[PDB]
C-alpha cells in the first residue's frame, strides 16, 4: 500500500458510479458510504470538486460531446451531506 492515492483513486471510482446512477432510480446507500468514507479520511472539499471535474472531462470523452452542467445536482447533493455529516458531529 504505497500512499493517498489508493483511497482518492478508490473514491473516485465510487463517485463516477453515484453520477451515472445520479438520475435513475436506486443511490441513497452509494451516497452514504461515500460521504462517510470521506468524512472518515478528512478529505478537503476541493479534492471532491476536482474528482467531480475530472470524471465530467472523462464522460465528455466517452459520450463524444467540462460542464454536463446537470451534474451540479449531484456535486451539490454531495456537498449538502457532507456538511451535515460535520455539521452533525459538531455538538
Amino acid at each position: 500500500e504505497v500512499d493517498q492515492q489508493i483511497l482518492l483513486q478508490q473514491l473516485k471510482s465510487d463517485y463516477r458510479q453515484i453520477l451515472l446512477s445520479y438520475f435513475t432510480t436506486d443511490l441513497k446507500e452509494k451516497i452514504d458510504k461515500f460521504i462517510n468514507a470521506v468524512f472518515c479520511a478528512n478529505i478537503p472539499v476541493p479534492e471532491i470538486i476536482e474528482i467531480h471535474m475530472e470524471l465530467i472531462d472523462e464522460f465528455s470523452k466517452q459520450l463524444r460531446l467540462g460542464d454536463l452542467m446537470d451534474y451540479r445536482l449531484t456535486l451539490i447533493d454531495i456537498l449538502a451531506h457532507l456538511c451535515e455529516a460535520y455539521r452533525g458531529a459538531i455538538f
